[PDB]
């Protein structure tokens, strides 16, 4: 269960999100930005953030990233977040989880934010608990262990490039909160 508030171009949140989107997608046309309010998903996410904060020390565990999807997946995502059934439909090259882009222009590709019948594209601005990350590979359904001494001490997410990331993979729904849906067109 969830609700969705459309933000007005005059609200600080709209402008914050638009600004970040527009850093690589200015030449596209924003039609609306919606804030997604899903209590259970948000409660689960904040619980995961508390334990991750008390584990990774000084690490800034949270990044805001982009996720392009088809119109048909918006209801499933607003309702159950980036759950396993959704990840099944994501790429594999860096593991079997949900894929998130540092730059909007990556997520805006038609391959990901597929234009619907009316030419409308959908990209989420997502809160993701990236935590401590390592290089991903095709065989992962969860991040590797850091050490063999402790095989239950896992990296929090994986990436294409640890020092210069372009994307991150999350393997659990409670690691990614879809705060904002950007609806836009070419
Ligand atoms: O924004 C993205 N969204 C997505 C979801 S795809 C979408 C297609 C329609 C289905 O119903 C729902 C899933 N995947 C990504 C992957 C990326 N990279 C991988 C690709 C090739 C190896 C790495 C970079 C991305 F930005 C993104």
């Amino acid at each position: 269960n969830f609700c969705v508030v459309e933000l007005l171009p005059s609200d600080p949140e709209y402008n914050t999100v638009a600004s970040k989107f527009n850093q690589t997608c200015s030449h596209f046309r924003i039609e609306k930005i919606e804030r997604i309010q899903n209590p259970d998903l948000w409660n689960s996410y904040q619980a995961k953030k508390k334990t991750m904060d008390a584990k990774n020390g000084q690490t800034m565990n949270e990044k805001q990233l982009f996720h392009g999807t088809d119109a048909g997946s918006v209801p499933h995502v607003n309702r159950n977040g980036f759950n396993r059934s959704y990840a099944g439909k994501n790429a594999v090259a860096y593991g079997k989880g949900t894929y998130f882009a540092v730059n909007a222009n990556y997520s805006a590709n038609d391959t990901y934010s597929r234009p619907d019948a009316n030419g409308r594209k959908h990209v989420y601005y997502v809160r993701v608990l990236t935590g401590i990350y390592t290089h991903g590979n095709h065989s992962l359904i969860v991040p590797p262990s850091k050490n063999p001494q402790n095989p239950t001490d896992l990296y929090d997410t994986v990436t294409d490039n640890v020092h210069h990331p372009s994307l991150f993979v999350a393997f659990y729904d409670y690691q990614a909160y879809p705060e904002y849906l950007i609806t836009f067109r070419k």
